[PDB]
Parts: C-alpha cells; structure tokens; sequence
C-alpha cells in the first residue's frame, strides 16, 4: 500500500527534436518516469495532445501549458489515491477531470493526452514497485492475463520509405521485414539488425552513399518508382543475408494519403509527373493489385489498405485474404473502442494497431487490445514517427501477449531502446517465455 | 559500506544497429546499469574494444567474448569490494586484471576497453548511490571539484556532414552549432533545435525532402560543393531563426581525412572527379584558407585542423589565432594522456576532446580532463558515431565542470537523451548552477 506523494511534468525533446512531455509519479516507494511519444494537435477520431502554439518557442510545438495541466489539474486530485488502481486514475482523469466527449468518446481536449498517459504510464510504472514486480508481469496483471509462459514479440523492422516520407515514386508508405523464423527475440534483432545492414549495403552501391541516411523511423528512402521495386530490394537483401524464408516481408500502404474522395479512386501514380489512367484504382481493383503481390512475395501482413473512412474496400480485402494474410487497422480505427466495434461488425480487418498516445490512457489501451483479442483479432503493438527514450511499449507488449510490435528499423536508439528491453526481459524470464513465431497473430 | 554483490553484462545494440555491451554491478543498494558506445577495435594510441569477429553474427561486431570476460575474470576479481573505491577498482582492471601495453601507456586489449568501461561507469553509479549523491555530484567529488555553484555547459550540435559522411563535394566532416548565447542550458537546446529546423526546411527547399534525411548523429549532408556553401545555410539559418549573435558556428575538419602523405599536402577537393580544380595545399595555405573564414564568419571552435600527426600547423594555426579561438585536438591526442603531454608540449592545441570509451576507465578520463584544464585548455566531452541510450556523459560534463560538450544534432533519442538528461540536471540544482555561456572555454570560478 502506496499513495501518490507527488507529481511533477518537465518539457523534454523527443527523437525528432520536437518537445514532448515527461512525468514523475512520487510515491514512498520512490520517483517514477515516464515521457510519452508525439501524437496529433488535432484531429477529428483520436486523442488530441495540447501543445502551447506559441511560434516564438519551438515553432509553436512547446507543451509548457500541458506541463502546467499536470501541476495545476491533475497533481491535486491525485495527491493521496492509490496508484495501483489503474482504472480508478485513468477514468478520474478523462472522465471527471477532462469530460471533453467528441461523437467518438472522450477526446481529452482540455487536459490533453499527452499529459493524461504521461501520468497513467507513470503511475503504472510506481503500481508494479509498489507490487514488487517487473512492469511487463504488472501489465499482465491489468489485462487479466497470467504471468507465466510469457510470449515475445515477432519484431516489425522498418525498412524501405515511400509516400509522404520520401521523394521517390513508390506510392505505399512503409515496407518492413519480420523475422518469424527465429527461434527467440534475441535471435530475431540479429536477423533484422543483420539484413538492414545488407540493405544498407545496396543501397549505398546502387543509389550512393547519400541515399543511406535515414528517415525518422531509421529506414532508407531510395529513389524507388514502385512497390515491385522495393519488394524486390526486400527479397534480393534477405536471401542474400540467409534468412530466405526465416524473415517475411510487410508493408503499409496509407492509403488514405492517395485517395481521390470524389471519384473514389486510389492513384497509385500520385506522385508521377506524367500521369497515367491505368492506375487510378477503384477499391476493389487496387485489392486485386495486393491479392497479386501476396501470391508473388512472402508478404504476411498489410497495414491501411484503403482510406480511413472506406470500410467497404478493407471489408472485401478481408473478406478474400484474412485467413492467410493479416490486415491491419490503424488510421481506421485510431485505437478507438467505437471505430473497431464498427470495424467488427463489418469485417473490415483483422488485427489492431495500438498506439497508446493516440487513446490517452493506459486503462483505456488495456481495453482495446482485450476487445480485439476477444473478437478473434490479432494486435501489433506500435510506436511513433515521434519516440523517446522511454521503452515503455516494449513491456505493453508482453504484458498484453501480443506477440507481435513495430518499433522501427534496428537504427536511431528511440527505436532500439525498445528493442533492447525486449531482449532483457527475455533473459530475465528465461525459461519461463516463448517466442510468437508463426503465431505472431494469434499466439498460444 | 554497501559492496559489490554481482556483476553481469549482456548484448544490446547501438544507435546504428550493431553491438555493444551493457553491464549491471548489484549492491545491497540497488542494480546499477552502464551502457558504453562504440570505438576501435585496432589502432597504435587508444584503449581498444574486443569484437568477437564472428563472420556469421553481426558482420564479426558481436561482444559474447567482451561478455564472458566480465563474467569470468571482472566479477570474481571485484565481488566484496567497495564500488565507491572508483580508482581501486579502475586500475585493479586496466593494470593487474589486464596490464596490456604499447609505447602509449596501458591498451586494455585483453578484457576489452568496452568491458571495462562498461564495469568502470556501474561501479560509479553505485558509489554514487552508496554516498547518497547524484552521479553528476558524485563526479564532481571525484574529480576534486565543488558541488555547490556547478556549471551547466554549451552545446554543439552537428548540421552539416561532408568528407567521409557524405558523397557531397564537402571537405570538411563536420559544421556545427554552439548557443554561447543562451541564459542557461534548455534554453541552450531550444535555441538549438529552432535553428535545426529552420535549417531542415532551408535544405528541404534548395535540396528537396531526401537531402533532410539524417547521417549517425542526426545531422544532414546537402550536396554543396565548398565549405563557403555549407557555412551561408548556417548563417542563413541562424537568422530565421532570429539568432543572429547568439548562435555561434564551429567545425570539425578532420583533415587526416584529406592529407596526401606522399605529397605532404592538404586536398579540399579530394572528391571531385576531375582532379585539377585547385593545386594542393600545405599547412601553410591550409591554415590561411582557415584564418580567411575566421574573418567572414563567426566560427568560434575548430576540431582536427590539420592531420593527425603534423604538430607542426597545429601548433602555427593555434599560435596566431590563441586567444580568439579554440582549437581542439581529437585524432591527434585520442584522448591519451601521453598524447596530450606531447601536444602539450608543443602548444599543439588548447582544448581537448574527452571522448571516455577511447582511454577506457572514468578514473583515467578525469585526470585527462584535469591536466588539460590546469593547463590553460578546454575539455569538451564527446559523444561518439554509436551511441546508446545511456545519458552518463551528460553528467560526466556537469561534474568535471568542462563548460562545453558536442553530444549530436537535436535528433535521434541517443543523441536527446543526453540533451534531456542535461535539462533535468538543471532543473535539480535549480538556483545553484550557472550556464558557461561565454565562458565555455573556461567556466568563471566561483566566490
């Protein structure tokens, strides 16, 4: 039996220089931290974080006012309150405390999210000390799982970058590589850590040495014109590496970046200067153009297919490939509880992407990853284009038994600092965990 | 007091994805963790790291070997002794447990520079821990220095990579950024990452997206030609960002990179295809070219100026500029005492790079940054192309209270993390600490 003693918030910068929010929970037991990754000012389906919007710092993207929530709102009304009950501080906050409810839930306007996870993450973090127990086994311990025979991720390594990140052709967003062949998570982070270097290698002969630098996720944009390219580059670097077979490939598409609303087109050629019709896709013809790159390519999972708001399309995708193929859901369900109950009810996808931040609390996360797993989904645990020091995922991950995470390349330490930890809490489980593998999607 | 109950180490990976050690020393007080960054594994000067050169794990970076060693020959020789004892345990490892040399002092080449790097900076979390002090204080004790008026330093973040970093026409290694003009250290940073990304978007438009990717430490490499080019963004740069004056330039040239031994030359085209764009030049003309953008520009600090073995520029470059700029040696001192003694000597430079896994042990990286501030230098702690999320440099600068300290561009966590670990120290010692600013070549004493 703790109680929350104190609570101080502090701006701090996170991977891609941009400020961020970092939170200490006090409690007899000691200080606890957490600092939560970057998410969206605004938005129409997710959590709004609150950023000062004051151009003369930080080109307006300073969090001194969500600093001052932390202070001023939230630190009085938990003075006191047991930081073992999760539910309790996490509904106090964005209900009571915030109440802000757009026409897709409690959108915590006022108080922001990222002041709201900074401190549920923290208190989570002071809840497992309080319980003697390392944070992955306290997270199991919230979601109602056991805290035996643990499973490890499979790891979702960014690769090759198109889209918005990239001045090359290639339409798709990402293209990623996961090693479900390995026998453990450590081997796992060899494999990929050993073909991104061989990609890295070709790339730096063919494309120079300029086209090795990274994106924010750690990942190579080479002037690539299309997805058969870089799928290409993908199998060349894994054969080559010897892990033919062993690591598979994935991709997400972020569709919603060239889709014409109008005309209900996808342009595949957004980004060409001549522009062809031939590949402006309706949603059932672009499916047929990924049902095509499944049988030619080991491709395991697809992520946004399709636009936000095109439930129609994914429904059909699914429909033809879910059994065999992972499709998953990330800015059509914005890890909101509403968004996947319409999800389900149509069969829009088959597996969640949770991203913390964009739901606010960890409660509230807890719940989501449950309802998936309930309805048959499978869950990928991911981070963002903004990530910090802090590793805090890796435990969700485990601690949910997701089995399966993207947390970028093996390249910039916000991405590795996640998959460091994973390794450490393999060792320190030991015997006792076991690898996804191939049942990343629905583990056993 | 507390002793040491156990020491373990594992496989964790870089800022660039490849191996690097981690160890935890247990006391009755807690686990202590220390991550150390990459280094050499050969070289005739600097402690040497131990790869196990695999073929088949890791491209032969793997340290299973540096791992075992801690296990085997560290842990048994270190269980009950007391970690505060930083220059017992330092020298138990580099001079009895290993005892490895060459011409310049101990190597470290059979446990590892890493694997006692790795043990040096646990033991002294733990020591910091058993006196009841935070690490940068506990620093501050061992260095011999006060704990009460500490002094916060300036910031040099990378922007701009050329030479080897990059396939541009560029030079020159490095170009970057120090905010001598800032009231204290976050402010330091603001001002660093406001220009950053005023400099990102310049880049974006003259260059296109791909030209604002990132290299190792977060900065960018634009296809210019000159140094002239590079050294026009960052004023550019500066000024939207409504800096002028308060944001200085510094580069590192790493001239080794550019030297014709055979012609005893310096070569600022050596990447241009066609060969006849300008004669070569001597020391001499090199350091003119030097001295010509020290006038047009407000280049405050210069690194690596000439190659790694002619003290002879070094000494003429650094005794016409003196007082009005810093000259900082890292290839040709590589943080060895000897070393530095010789370039002492020979007024070679006036500041050192302390870079702490290149001599191996924290005891021996604080008598390298004493004998170079009692000796009229500077001492700027750096951090190295592989890094990890280990902040302990950032309270290795606080505490020998260097002023100055290059840690990477305001991007990617292994380079923030230092920059946010410098902010929370700030933050603790609230009105007792005193940014270098000015100063930063060395800090005001206190009264």
């Amino acid at each position: 039996m703790v109680v929350i003693k104190d609570i101080v918030a502090r701006e701090i910068l996170d991977s891609r220089g941009n400020p961020t929010i970092e939170v200490d929970v006090s409690t007899e037991g000691g200080v606890f931290r957490a600092a939560v990754p970057s998410g969206a000012s605004t938005g129409i389906y997710e959590a709004l974080e609150l950023r000062d919007k004051d151009p003369k710092r930080y080109l307006g993207k300073g969090v001194l006012n969500a600093v001052e929530i932390v202070r001023q709102e939230i630190k009085p009304a938990l003075l006191g309150k047991d930081p073992c009950d999760q539910k309790g501080i996490d509904m106090l906050m964005v209900e009571q405390l915030d109440g802000t409810k757009n026409e897709w839930g409690y959108s915590k306007s006022k108080l922001g999210a990222n002041a709201i996870l900074g401190v549920s993450i923290a208190c989570c973090r002071a809840g497992a000390a309080s319980k003697g127990l390392p944070l992955y086994k306290y997270i199991a311990t919230l979601a109602g799982k056991t805290i035996d025979k643990m499973v490890m991720p499979v790891p979702f390594f960014n690769v090759i970058n198109g889209g918005e990140h990239a001045g090359n052709g290639l339409a798709l967003q990402e293209f990623l590589i996961a090693p479900v062949g390995a026998p453990n998570i450590r081997e796992a982070i060899r494999y990929g850590s050993e073909t991104y270097h061989h990609l890295k290698n070709v790339i730096k002969n063919k494309y120079g040495l300029d086209a090795t630098n990274v994106g924010d996720e750690g990942g190579f944009a080479p002037n690539v014109a299309t997805a058969e390219e870089a799928l290409n580059l993908l199998v060349e670097a894994i054969k080559a590496a010897g892990y033919e077979g062993k690591i598979k490939i994935a991709f997400d598409a972020a569709a919603s970046e060239f889709y014409k609303q109008d005309e209900k087109k996808y342009d595949l050629d957004y980004k060409c200067k001549t522009k062809n019709a031939s590949k402006h896709l309706t949603g059932e013809k672009l499916k047929e153009v990924y049902e095509g790159w499944l049988k030619k390519y080991p491709i395991i999972s697809v992520e946004d297919p399709f636009d936000q708001d095109d439930f129609a399309s994914f429904s059909a995708f699914t429909k033809d490939v879910g059994e065999k193929t992972q499709v998953i859901g990330d800015d059509i369900l914005v890890t909101n509880i509403l968004r996947i109950e319409k999800a389900l009810k149509d069969k829009a996808c088959n597996c969640l992407l949770l991203k913390v931040n964009q739901i606010g609390s960890v409660t509230e996360a807890i719940e989501a990853c449950l309802l998936a797993q309930k309805s048959g989904w499978g869950v990928q645990v991911s981070h963002r284009s903004g990530e910090t020091e802090d590793s805090f995922i890796a435990d969700l991950v485990v601690g949910l038994r997701c089995g399966q995470i993207k947390s970028g390349s093996p390249c910039r330490s916000e991405r590795l600092c996640k998959y460091n930890q994973l390794m450490r809490i393999e060792e320190s489980l030991g015997a006792d965990c076991v690898y996804a593998g191939e049942s990343f999607r629905h583990p056993k």
